[PDB]
C-alpha cells in the first residue's frame, strides 16, 4: 500500500474502444510511456486507462473471458485484436522502468447515467445485451464485463480510480468488493460516495458556524469572478484505500493551482499523514489538473515550474501523494507539460533538493468572508 504515499505521478491518456482504433495511425502511446520513464526517473506512479477518459463504453482491452463484446454487445465498445496490446505494452513498459500503474474507470458504463455523452445506439446495444444474458440486472451484467478485464490487468494494474460513480450500474460497493475478489493487493480510490465515512456530502472547508468557505478573488486581475467552494481530501472512508483528489470541478470557476488549496487543502492532508494510520486513514492523494481543462491541450496551463515544483513538494514532503493531470497529443505528453515536469524531476534528483519558493497569498486573493 504504502508506495503511493510520497509518490508523484503523472498522466499517461490511452485512448478506449473505436475511438483507440481511429486514433491508433498517427499516434504512438508505447513511445509516450517510453517518454515517462526515460525523463521522469523521479516519477512513482502514472495515471492511465482502464475505459477511455469519462466514456464508460469505451474499453482499452477486447477479449474478456466472460463475453465477446464485439459479437455479444457492440463491436465499438473494444478496440481491435491489435489494439488492445497497446495498453499491455504501455503498462510493461512503466513497470519495467519502475512504474507503479494505476487504472480509469468511468463505471457510469454504456448505460452513461453519469459523466460518460449520452449515446443512444451504445446504451440499446447494451440493454440488449444484459436483457438477454443477465434477465435484467444491469448490475451484474456490468460487474461481470469488467471483471473480465480486472482478471486480465492482475499484477498489472496497481490501482484503479473509478469515476462517475453516482451513475454506476448497482451498487457502488459490490462493484468494489468484485475488485478486490479478484486483486485484494490493488489500491482503489473513488470519486465520490464511498469516500467521506462521515457524510454523504461533498467535504468543504468551513467556517465556526459550519457554512462553507468561498474563494471570492484569485488576485487582483482574477479572470473569472465566480466564486467557489474548497475541497477537504482528508476522507478516510472504509472501502477506499486512497483519495481521489479530485478537486473543485474547474467548470464551477476554481482553477486548479488555486490558492485556497495551497493555504487549505494540502495543509490540512499534510497534516493528516504526519499522523498515517493505516489502520484508519487512507494515504491522502491530489489529482490536479495541468489545466483550465482536463484533457484539452488547448486550455490554459495553469503552472508555471515554481508553482508545479510546491505543489509536489508540499504533499510529498508530507508524505501524500500527488497526480498530474496531464494532456497527451499522439500518444505523447504534451511538450509544455513535459517541460515542467522534467524540471520538477531534475530538482527532485539534487541533494539537497532546492528549496521551493514559499507560498504567498496572490495580492487581491481573498474569502467571501473576508
Ligand atoms: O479527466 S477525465 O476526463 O478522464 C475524468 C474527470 O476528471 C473529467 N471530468 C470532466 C468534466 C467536464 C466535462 C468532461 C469531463
Ligand atoms: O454523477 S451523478 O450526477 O449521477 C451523482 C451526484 O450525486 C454527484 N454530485 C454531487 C453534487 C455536487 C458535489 C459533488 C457530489
Ligand atoms: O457544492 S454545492 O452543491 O454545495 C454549491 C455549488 O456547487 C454550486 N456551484 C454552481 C455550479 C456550476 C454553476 C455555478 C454555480
Ligand atoms: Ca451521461
Ligand atoms: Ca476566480
Amino acid at each position: 500500500s504504502k508506495w503511493l504515499s510520497g509518490s508523484w505521478g503523472v498522466r499517461l491518456i490511452v485512448e478506449g474502444g473505436v475511438e483507440l482504433d481511429k486514433a491508433s495511425s498517427y499516434s504512438d502511446w508505447v513511445k509516450g510511456a517510453q517518454n515517462i520513464v526515460d525523463n521522469l526517473p523521479t516519477v512513482g506512479h502514472v495515471f492511465t486507462n482502464f475505459t477511455h477518459r469519462a466514456h464508460g463504453y469505451w474499453f482499452t482491452l477486447r477479449e474478456n473471458p466472460y463475453v465477446d463484446v464485439a459479437k455479444e454487445i457492440h463491436p465499438e465498445f473494444v478496440p481491435s485484436l491489435e489494439n488492445e496490446k497497446i495498453i499491455l505494452d504501455v503498462i510493461d513498459i512503466l513497470h519495467k522502468g519502475g512504474k507503479k500503474v494505476i487504472l480509469y474507470i468511468a463505471t457510469d458504463g454504456p448505460s452513461a447515467r453519469s459523466g460518460t455523452r449520452n449515446n443512444a445506439e451504445y446504451k440499446a446495444a447494451w440493454e440488449n445485451y444484459y436483457n438477454a444474458k443477465f434477465d435484467g440486472d444491469e448490475g451484474l451484467a456490468y460487474r461481470t464485463l469488467c471483471k473480465g478485464y480486472i482478471e486480465r490487468f492482475k499484477g498489472l494494474a496497481d490501482g484503479y480510480w473509478l469515476d462517475h460513480v453516482g451513475g454506476i450500474a448497482g451498487e457502488l460497493t459490490d462493484f468494489i468488493d468484485m475488485i478486490r475478489e479478484v486483486d485484494p493487493s490493488v489500491m482503489i480510490a473513488s470519486n465520490g460516495i464511498v469516500e467521506n465515512e462521515s457524510s454523504n456530502k461533498s467535504k468543504y472547508f468551513k467556517d465556526e458556524n459550519g457554512d462553507d468557505l468561498e474563494v471570492d478573488s484569485d488576485g487582483t486581475n482574477d479572470p473569472d469572478g465566480r466564486k467557489y467552494k474548497i475541497r477537504s481530501f482528508n476522507l478516510n472512508g472504509s472501502y477506499v484505500d486512497f483519495t481521489s483528489g479530485h478537486p473543485t470541478p474547474l467548470a464551477w470557476g476554481a482553477p486548479p493551482n488555486s490558492w485556497a488549496y495551497e493555504e487549505f487543502t494540502f495543509p490540512e492532508i499534510v497534516d493528516a499523514m504526519a499522523s498515517y494510520d493505516p489502520v484508519k486513514h487512507t494515504i491522502k492523494h491530489a489529482w490536479m489538473p495541468m489545466r483550465m481543462k482536463w484533457t484539452s491541450p488547448r486550455a490554459n496551463l495553469m503552472f508555471d515550474v515554481e508553482q508545479a515544483y510546491r505543489f509536489v513538494r508540499t504533499l510529498t514532503d508530507g508524505g501524500c501523494a500527488i497526480t498530474w493531470g496531464n494532456t497527451q497529443t499522439n500518444g505523447s505528453m504534451t511538450k509544455e507539460e513535459m517541460d515542467i515536469m522534467k524540471e520538477v524531476d531534475r530538482r527532485l534528483r539534487m541533494r539537497p533538493m532546492p528549496d521551493y519558493i514559499p507560498y504567498k497569498r496572490p495580492a487581491g486573493a481573498k474569502l467571501v468572508g473576508e
